[PDB]
């Protein structure tokens, strides 16, 4: 039935099992400091996933599994605070951001939008207290600025936080182009480092939001005309910035970012250059068939829970009925009119989201650009990265 064939029906052998989990993927990603542990050292987590290990600990959604981290980046935060009075500002930075990702990896796979006093929201609270602390000490700092949601309506809240990184130079004079990423279900604003990196690198503007119904998004993530209304005030503020070209900007959807990459191409598309979809889902996703198998995939942990909560779903039950005919871009016909210039990337055998969800896009509305890589997982990492940038240099070329 789907393009991933036999593999649909496979059980990933690290299902329900931290333990494989980590002999089998997370060890080798963070020795390597690749995605999910990225600006990581595995100095930091191997004790940590031998005490896991240890405890029979599984359930990543557990306060068992959270807590575990705490003490460890409570270690690095003294460590850092040390190297600060000594001046010795790059190691305090480094020790910082590595505290980051031991608070990062702790609130997997979902901050819990509904539930404040989650021990997983307190984690992310102080990732980003130590990720604002750890850029304050870079030559280009990335700030946060919490943009009054003024197209807000319903709803929705009053503050929509993002970071914005500018590169050196970067003047009212002759202003930069903006790259703003859209972040998904376990990335949040400060787990785009390297990302704001190679951005700066080619002179553009970094600028980071969160997505309807994740970390501190405002828009209300039951109503899907929410992310409209954000874009509206992010774009916004974005026009009245000096420094930022807005006539030359591209939206980079992450993951569950793809769905409001695609979204804003349509929805947005005469105030953007260009919109890259990377590992997105827009329809078959929603696909009960799908629905019933994509816990048994690659992704680290169960995902239907956090899916539904991120849908604006009080229960998995509701989100499976309900969810592909309210959310589908394909359903509402939200790809039943022009886009800007759309780049689609992903790996052929996704188990998190069909490829049918590239593949459905040419069937619609203006010309999609695509690179789908064959025999790779989920985002189809690390291939898709470099063609990313290529794309991004072509679209905002002078
Ligand atoms: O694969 C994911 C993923 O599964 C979820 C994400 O949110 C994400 C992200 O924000 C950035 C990434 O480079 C990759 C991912």
């Amino acid at each position: 039935r789907w393009i991933l064939g036999d593999k649909f029906d496979t059980v990933f052998p690290h299902k329900g099992s931290l333990k494989v989990l980590w002999e089998s993927r997370w060890k080798f990603a963070c020795s390597k400091s690749v995605y999910p542990f990225h600006d990581g050292s595995i100095e930091d987590f191997e004790p940590i996933f031998n005490h896991l290990i240890s405890k029979n600990i599984n359930d990543a959604a557990s306060d068992e599994y959270t807590q575990a981290f705490l003490p460890t980046a409570s270690a690095l935060e003294e460590k850092a605070a040390q190297a600060l009075q000594a001046g010795k500002h790059e190691e305090a930075s480094n020790l910082l951001c590595r505290a980051a990702v031991v608070y990062r990896i702790s609130r997997f796979p979902y901050v819990d939008i509904t539930k404040p006093n989650s021990i997983k929201r307190v984690a992310f609270e102080r990732q980003k207290q130590a990720y604002l602390k750890a850029t304050s000490l870079w030559t280009q700092p990335i700030r946060e600025v919490t943009v009054p949601h003024t197209y807000r309506t319903g709803n929705d809240g009053a503050h929509i936080p993002i970071y914005i990184r500018t590169p050196a130079g970067a003047d009212q004079s002759n202003p930069v182009p903006i790259v703003l990423i859209m972040t998904g279900l376990d990335g949040y604003r400060p787990d785009n480092s390297q990302r704001t990196h190679e951005i700066l690198a080619r002179g553009w503007a970094a600028v980071v939001a969160e997505i309807p119904g994740t970390a501190d998004c405002p828009a209300d993530p039951a109503d899907p005309a929410s992310p409209d209304r954000l874009w509206d005030s992010v774009l916004s503020y974005l026009d009245q910035r000096p420094e930022l070209n807005t006539a030359k900007m591209v939206v980079w959807g992450l993951s569950a970012g793809g769905y409001y990459a695609i979204r804003a191409a349509h929805t947005h598309r005469d105030r953007l250059l260009g919109a890259i979809a990377h590992g997105p889902g827009c329809h078959y996703y929603l696909d009960p068939e799908w629905l019933a198998k994509v816990n048994d995939h690659e992704y680290p942990f169960e995902i239907t829970a956090a899916w539904a909560t991120k849908h604006g779903y009080k229960t998995v039950e509701e989100f499976v009925a309900g969810a592909q005919k309210k959310f589908s871009l394909v359903e509402t016909g939200i790809v039943d009119q022009p886009s800007c210039r759309l780049l689609l990337l992903n790996g052929v055998d996704d188990g998190v989201v069909p490829i049918e969800d590239c593949l459905v896009l040419f069937e619609h509305g203006s010309p999609k650009e695509g690179r789908f890589y064959k025999g790779l997982p989920h985002m189809g990492y690390p291939n898709s990265l470099p063609v990313s940038y290529e794309w991004l240099e072509q679209v905002l070329a002078s």
